[PDB]
């Protein structure tokens, strides 16, 4: 099927946007970001230990995001259009890039994240005709965070960090049809 | 579109290297994998089979997630042979290791969970071939003995007591079963 994913970074707007189409649930597979499975995996919150402790729980976190991603990007549609809030493309490209350069995945743990990125790249095509990149600043970013849980305490140096990265990815073709969305 | 398969179980010291250098003369008619160690030793340069065994707590669900990764790509691997034996398996993995290292605290519940996730989602996905398992039984000891009388490897300092784990693991899935046809070979010889 037709498949569209929305990118952006964290608070730029992509759960309000994604609410629009709450509505054409009968035409469009729309496919929200799995945060709830994050909070819990079978009574543990990833996304919180993450947050708390990313030297200890940045790897199976990720490792759980790829997994959910990965079952997102190949679950059956008889719709002509699919919808995906973020991708296996922004977990690898920005999230656990990032996780690295601030040294909250030690090599060995980037490694064996990146063998599965591989892995899965090489057994299936990831569908991704169409990507919409909501584009902010980290000052805007940072706002809506705050005007609104887990994440809450992400510091703006985080959200410089993940924005470049995004625009790296998405405006600057560092990592592998884009429209930019203000 | 896999041939009938065979997987070679056993305790570290078991005799599993020896047992599988058997089939080499057999190559012309059996696919024959070797546990992936040489990929667990060099990923990218970072042996994490070696930082497993020094920090547990720290590399091993690192360690058990690339494990499932290669044993994923040892059975699903491309073969024309009539026969494919691979040493381990998925299985093993799952029911003995990981379990292992959840009962002895290197893998925290959350750890753990990502694992069973990835397993869960495995089984979902495809069907891994396993016609028949080889169990190479041992005596904790006798296992002991033969890592301590071979060369100095990662796994040299494994105490008894791991090992004695490991083996009742084993046997509650290949004996009481227990865990989701066996054929024993006594491997205390
Ligand atoms: N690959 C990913 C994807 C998302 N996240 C985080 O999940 C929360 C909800 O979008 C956001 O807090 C978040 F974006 F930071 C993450 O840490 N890594
Ligand atoms: N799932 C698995 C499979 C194997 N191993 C370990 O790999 C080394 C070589 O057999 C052995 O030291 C070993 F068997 F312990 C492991 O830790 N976890």
């Amino acid at each position: 099927p037709f498949t569209v994913l929305i990118e952006g970074n964290i608070g730029s707007g992509k759960t309000t946007y994604l609410n629009h189409f709450e509505k054409y649930k009968n035409d469009i597979c729309l496919l929200t970001e799995p945060v709830e499975k994050w909070r819990n995996v079978n009574g543990v919150n990833l996304l919180e230990l993450m947050y708390k402790d990313p030297k200890k729980w940045a790897m199976p976190f990720q490792s759980y995001v790829t997994l959910t991603m990965l079952q997102s990007h190949t679950a059956p549609t008889n719709k002509k259009l699919k919808i995906m809030e973020r991708s296996i493309f922004s977990a690898r490209y920005c999230f656990v890039e990032n996780m690295r350069r601030n040294g909250s995945l030690e090599q060995g743990m980037y490694n064996t994240l990146e063998e599965w990125y591989k892995f899965i790249e090489e057994s299936i095509h990831v569908q991704a005709d169409l990507i919409i990149y909501l584009r902010t600043s980290p000052e805007v970013a940072y706002e809506r965070i705050r005007q609104r849980s887990e994440e809450s305490c992400v510091p703006l140096k985080y959200l410089q960090e993940l924005h470049e990265l995004h625009e790296d990815w998405l405006i600057h073709q560092r990592r592998p049809k884009v429209l930019v969305l203000d």
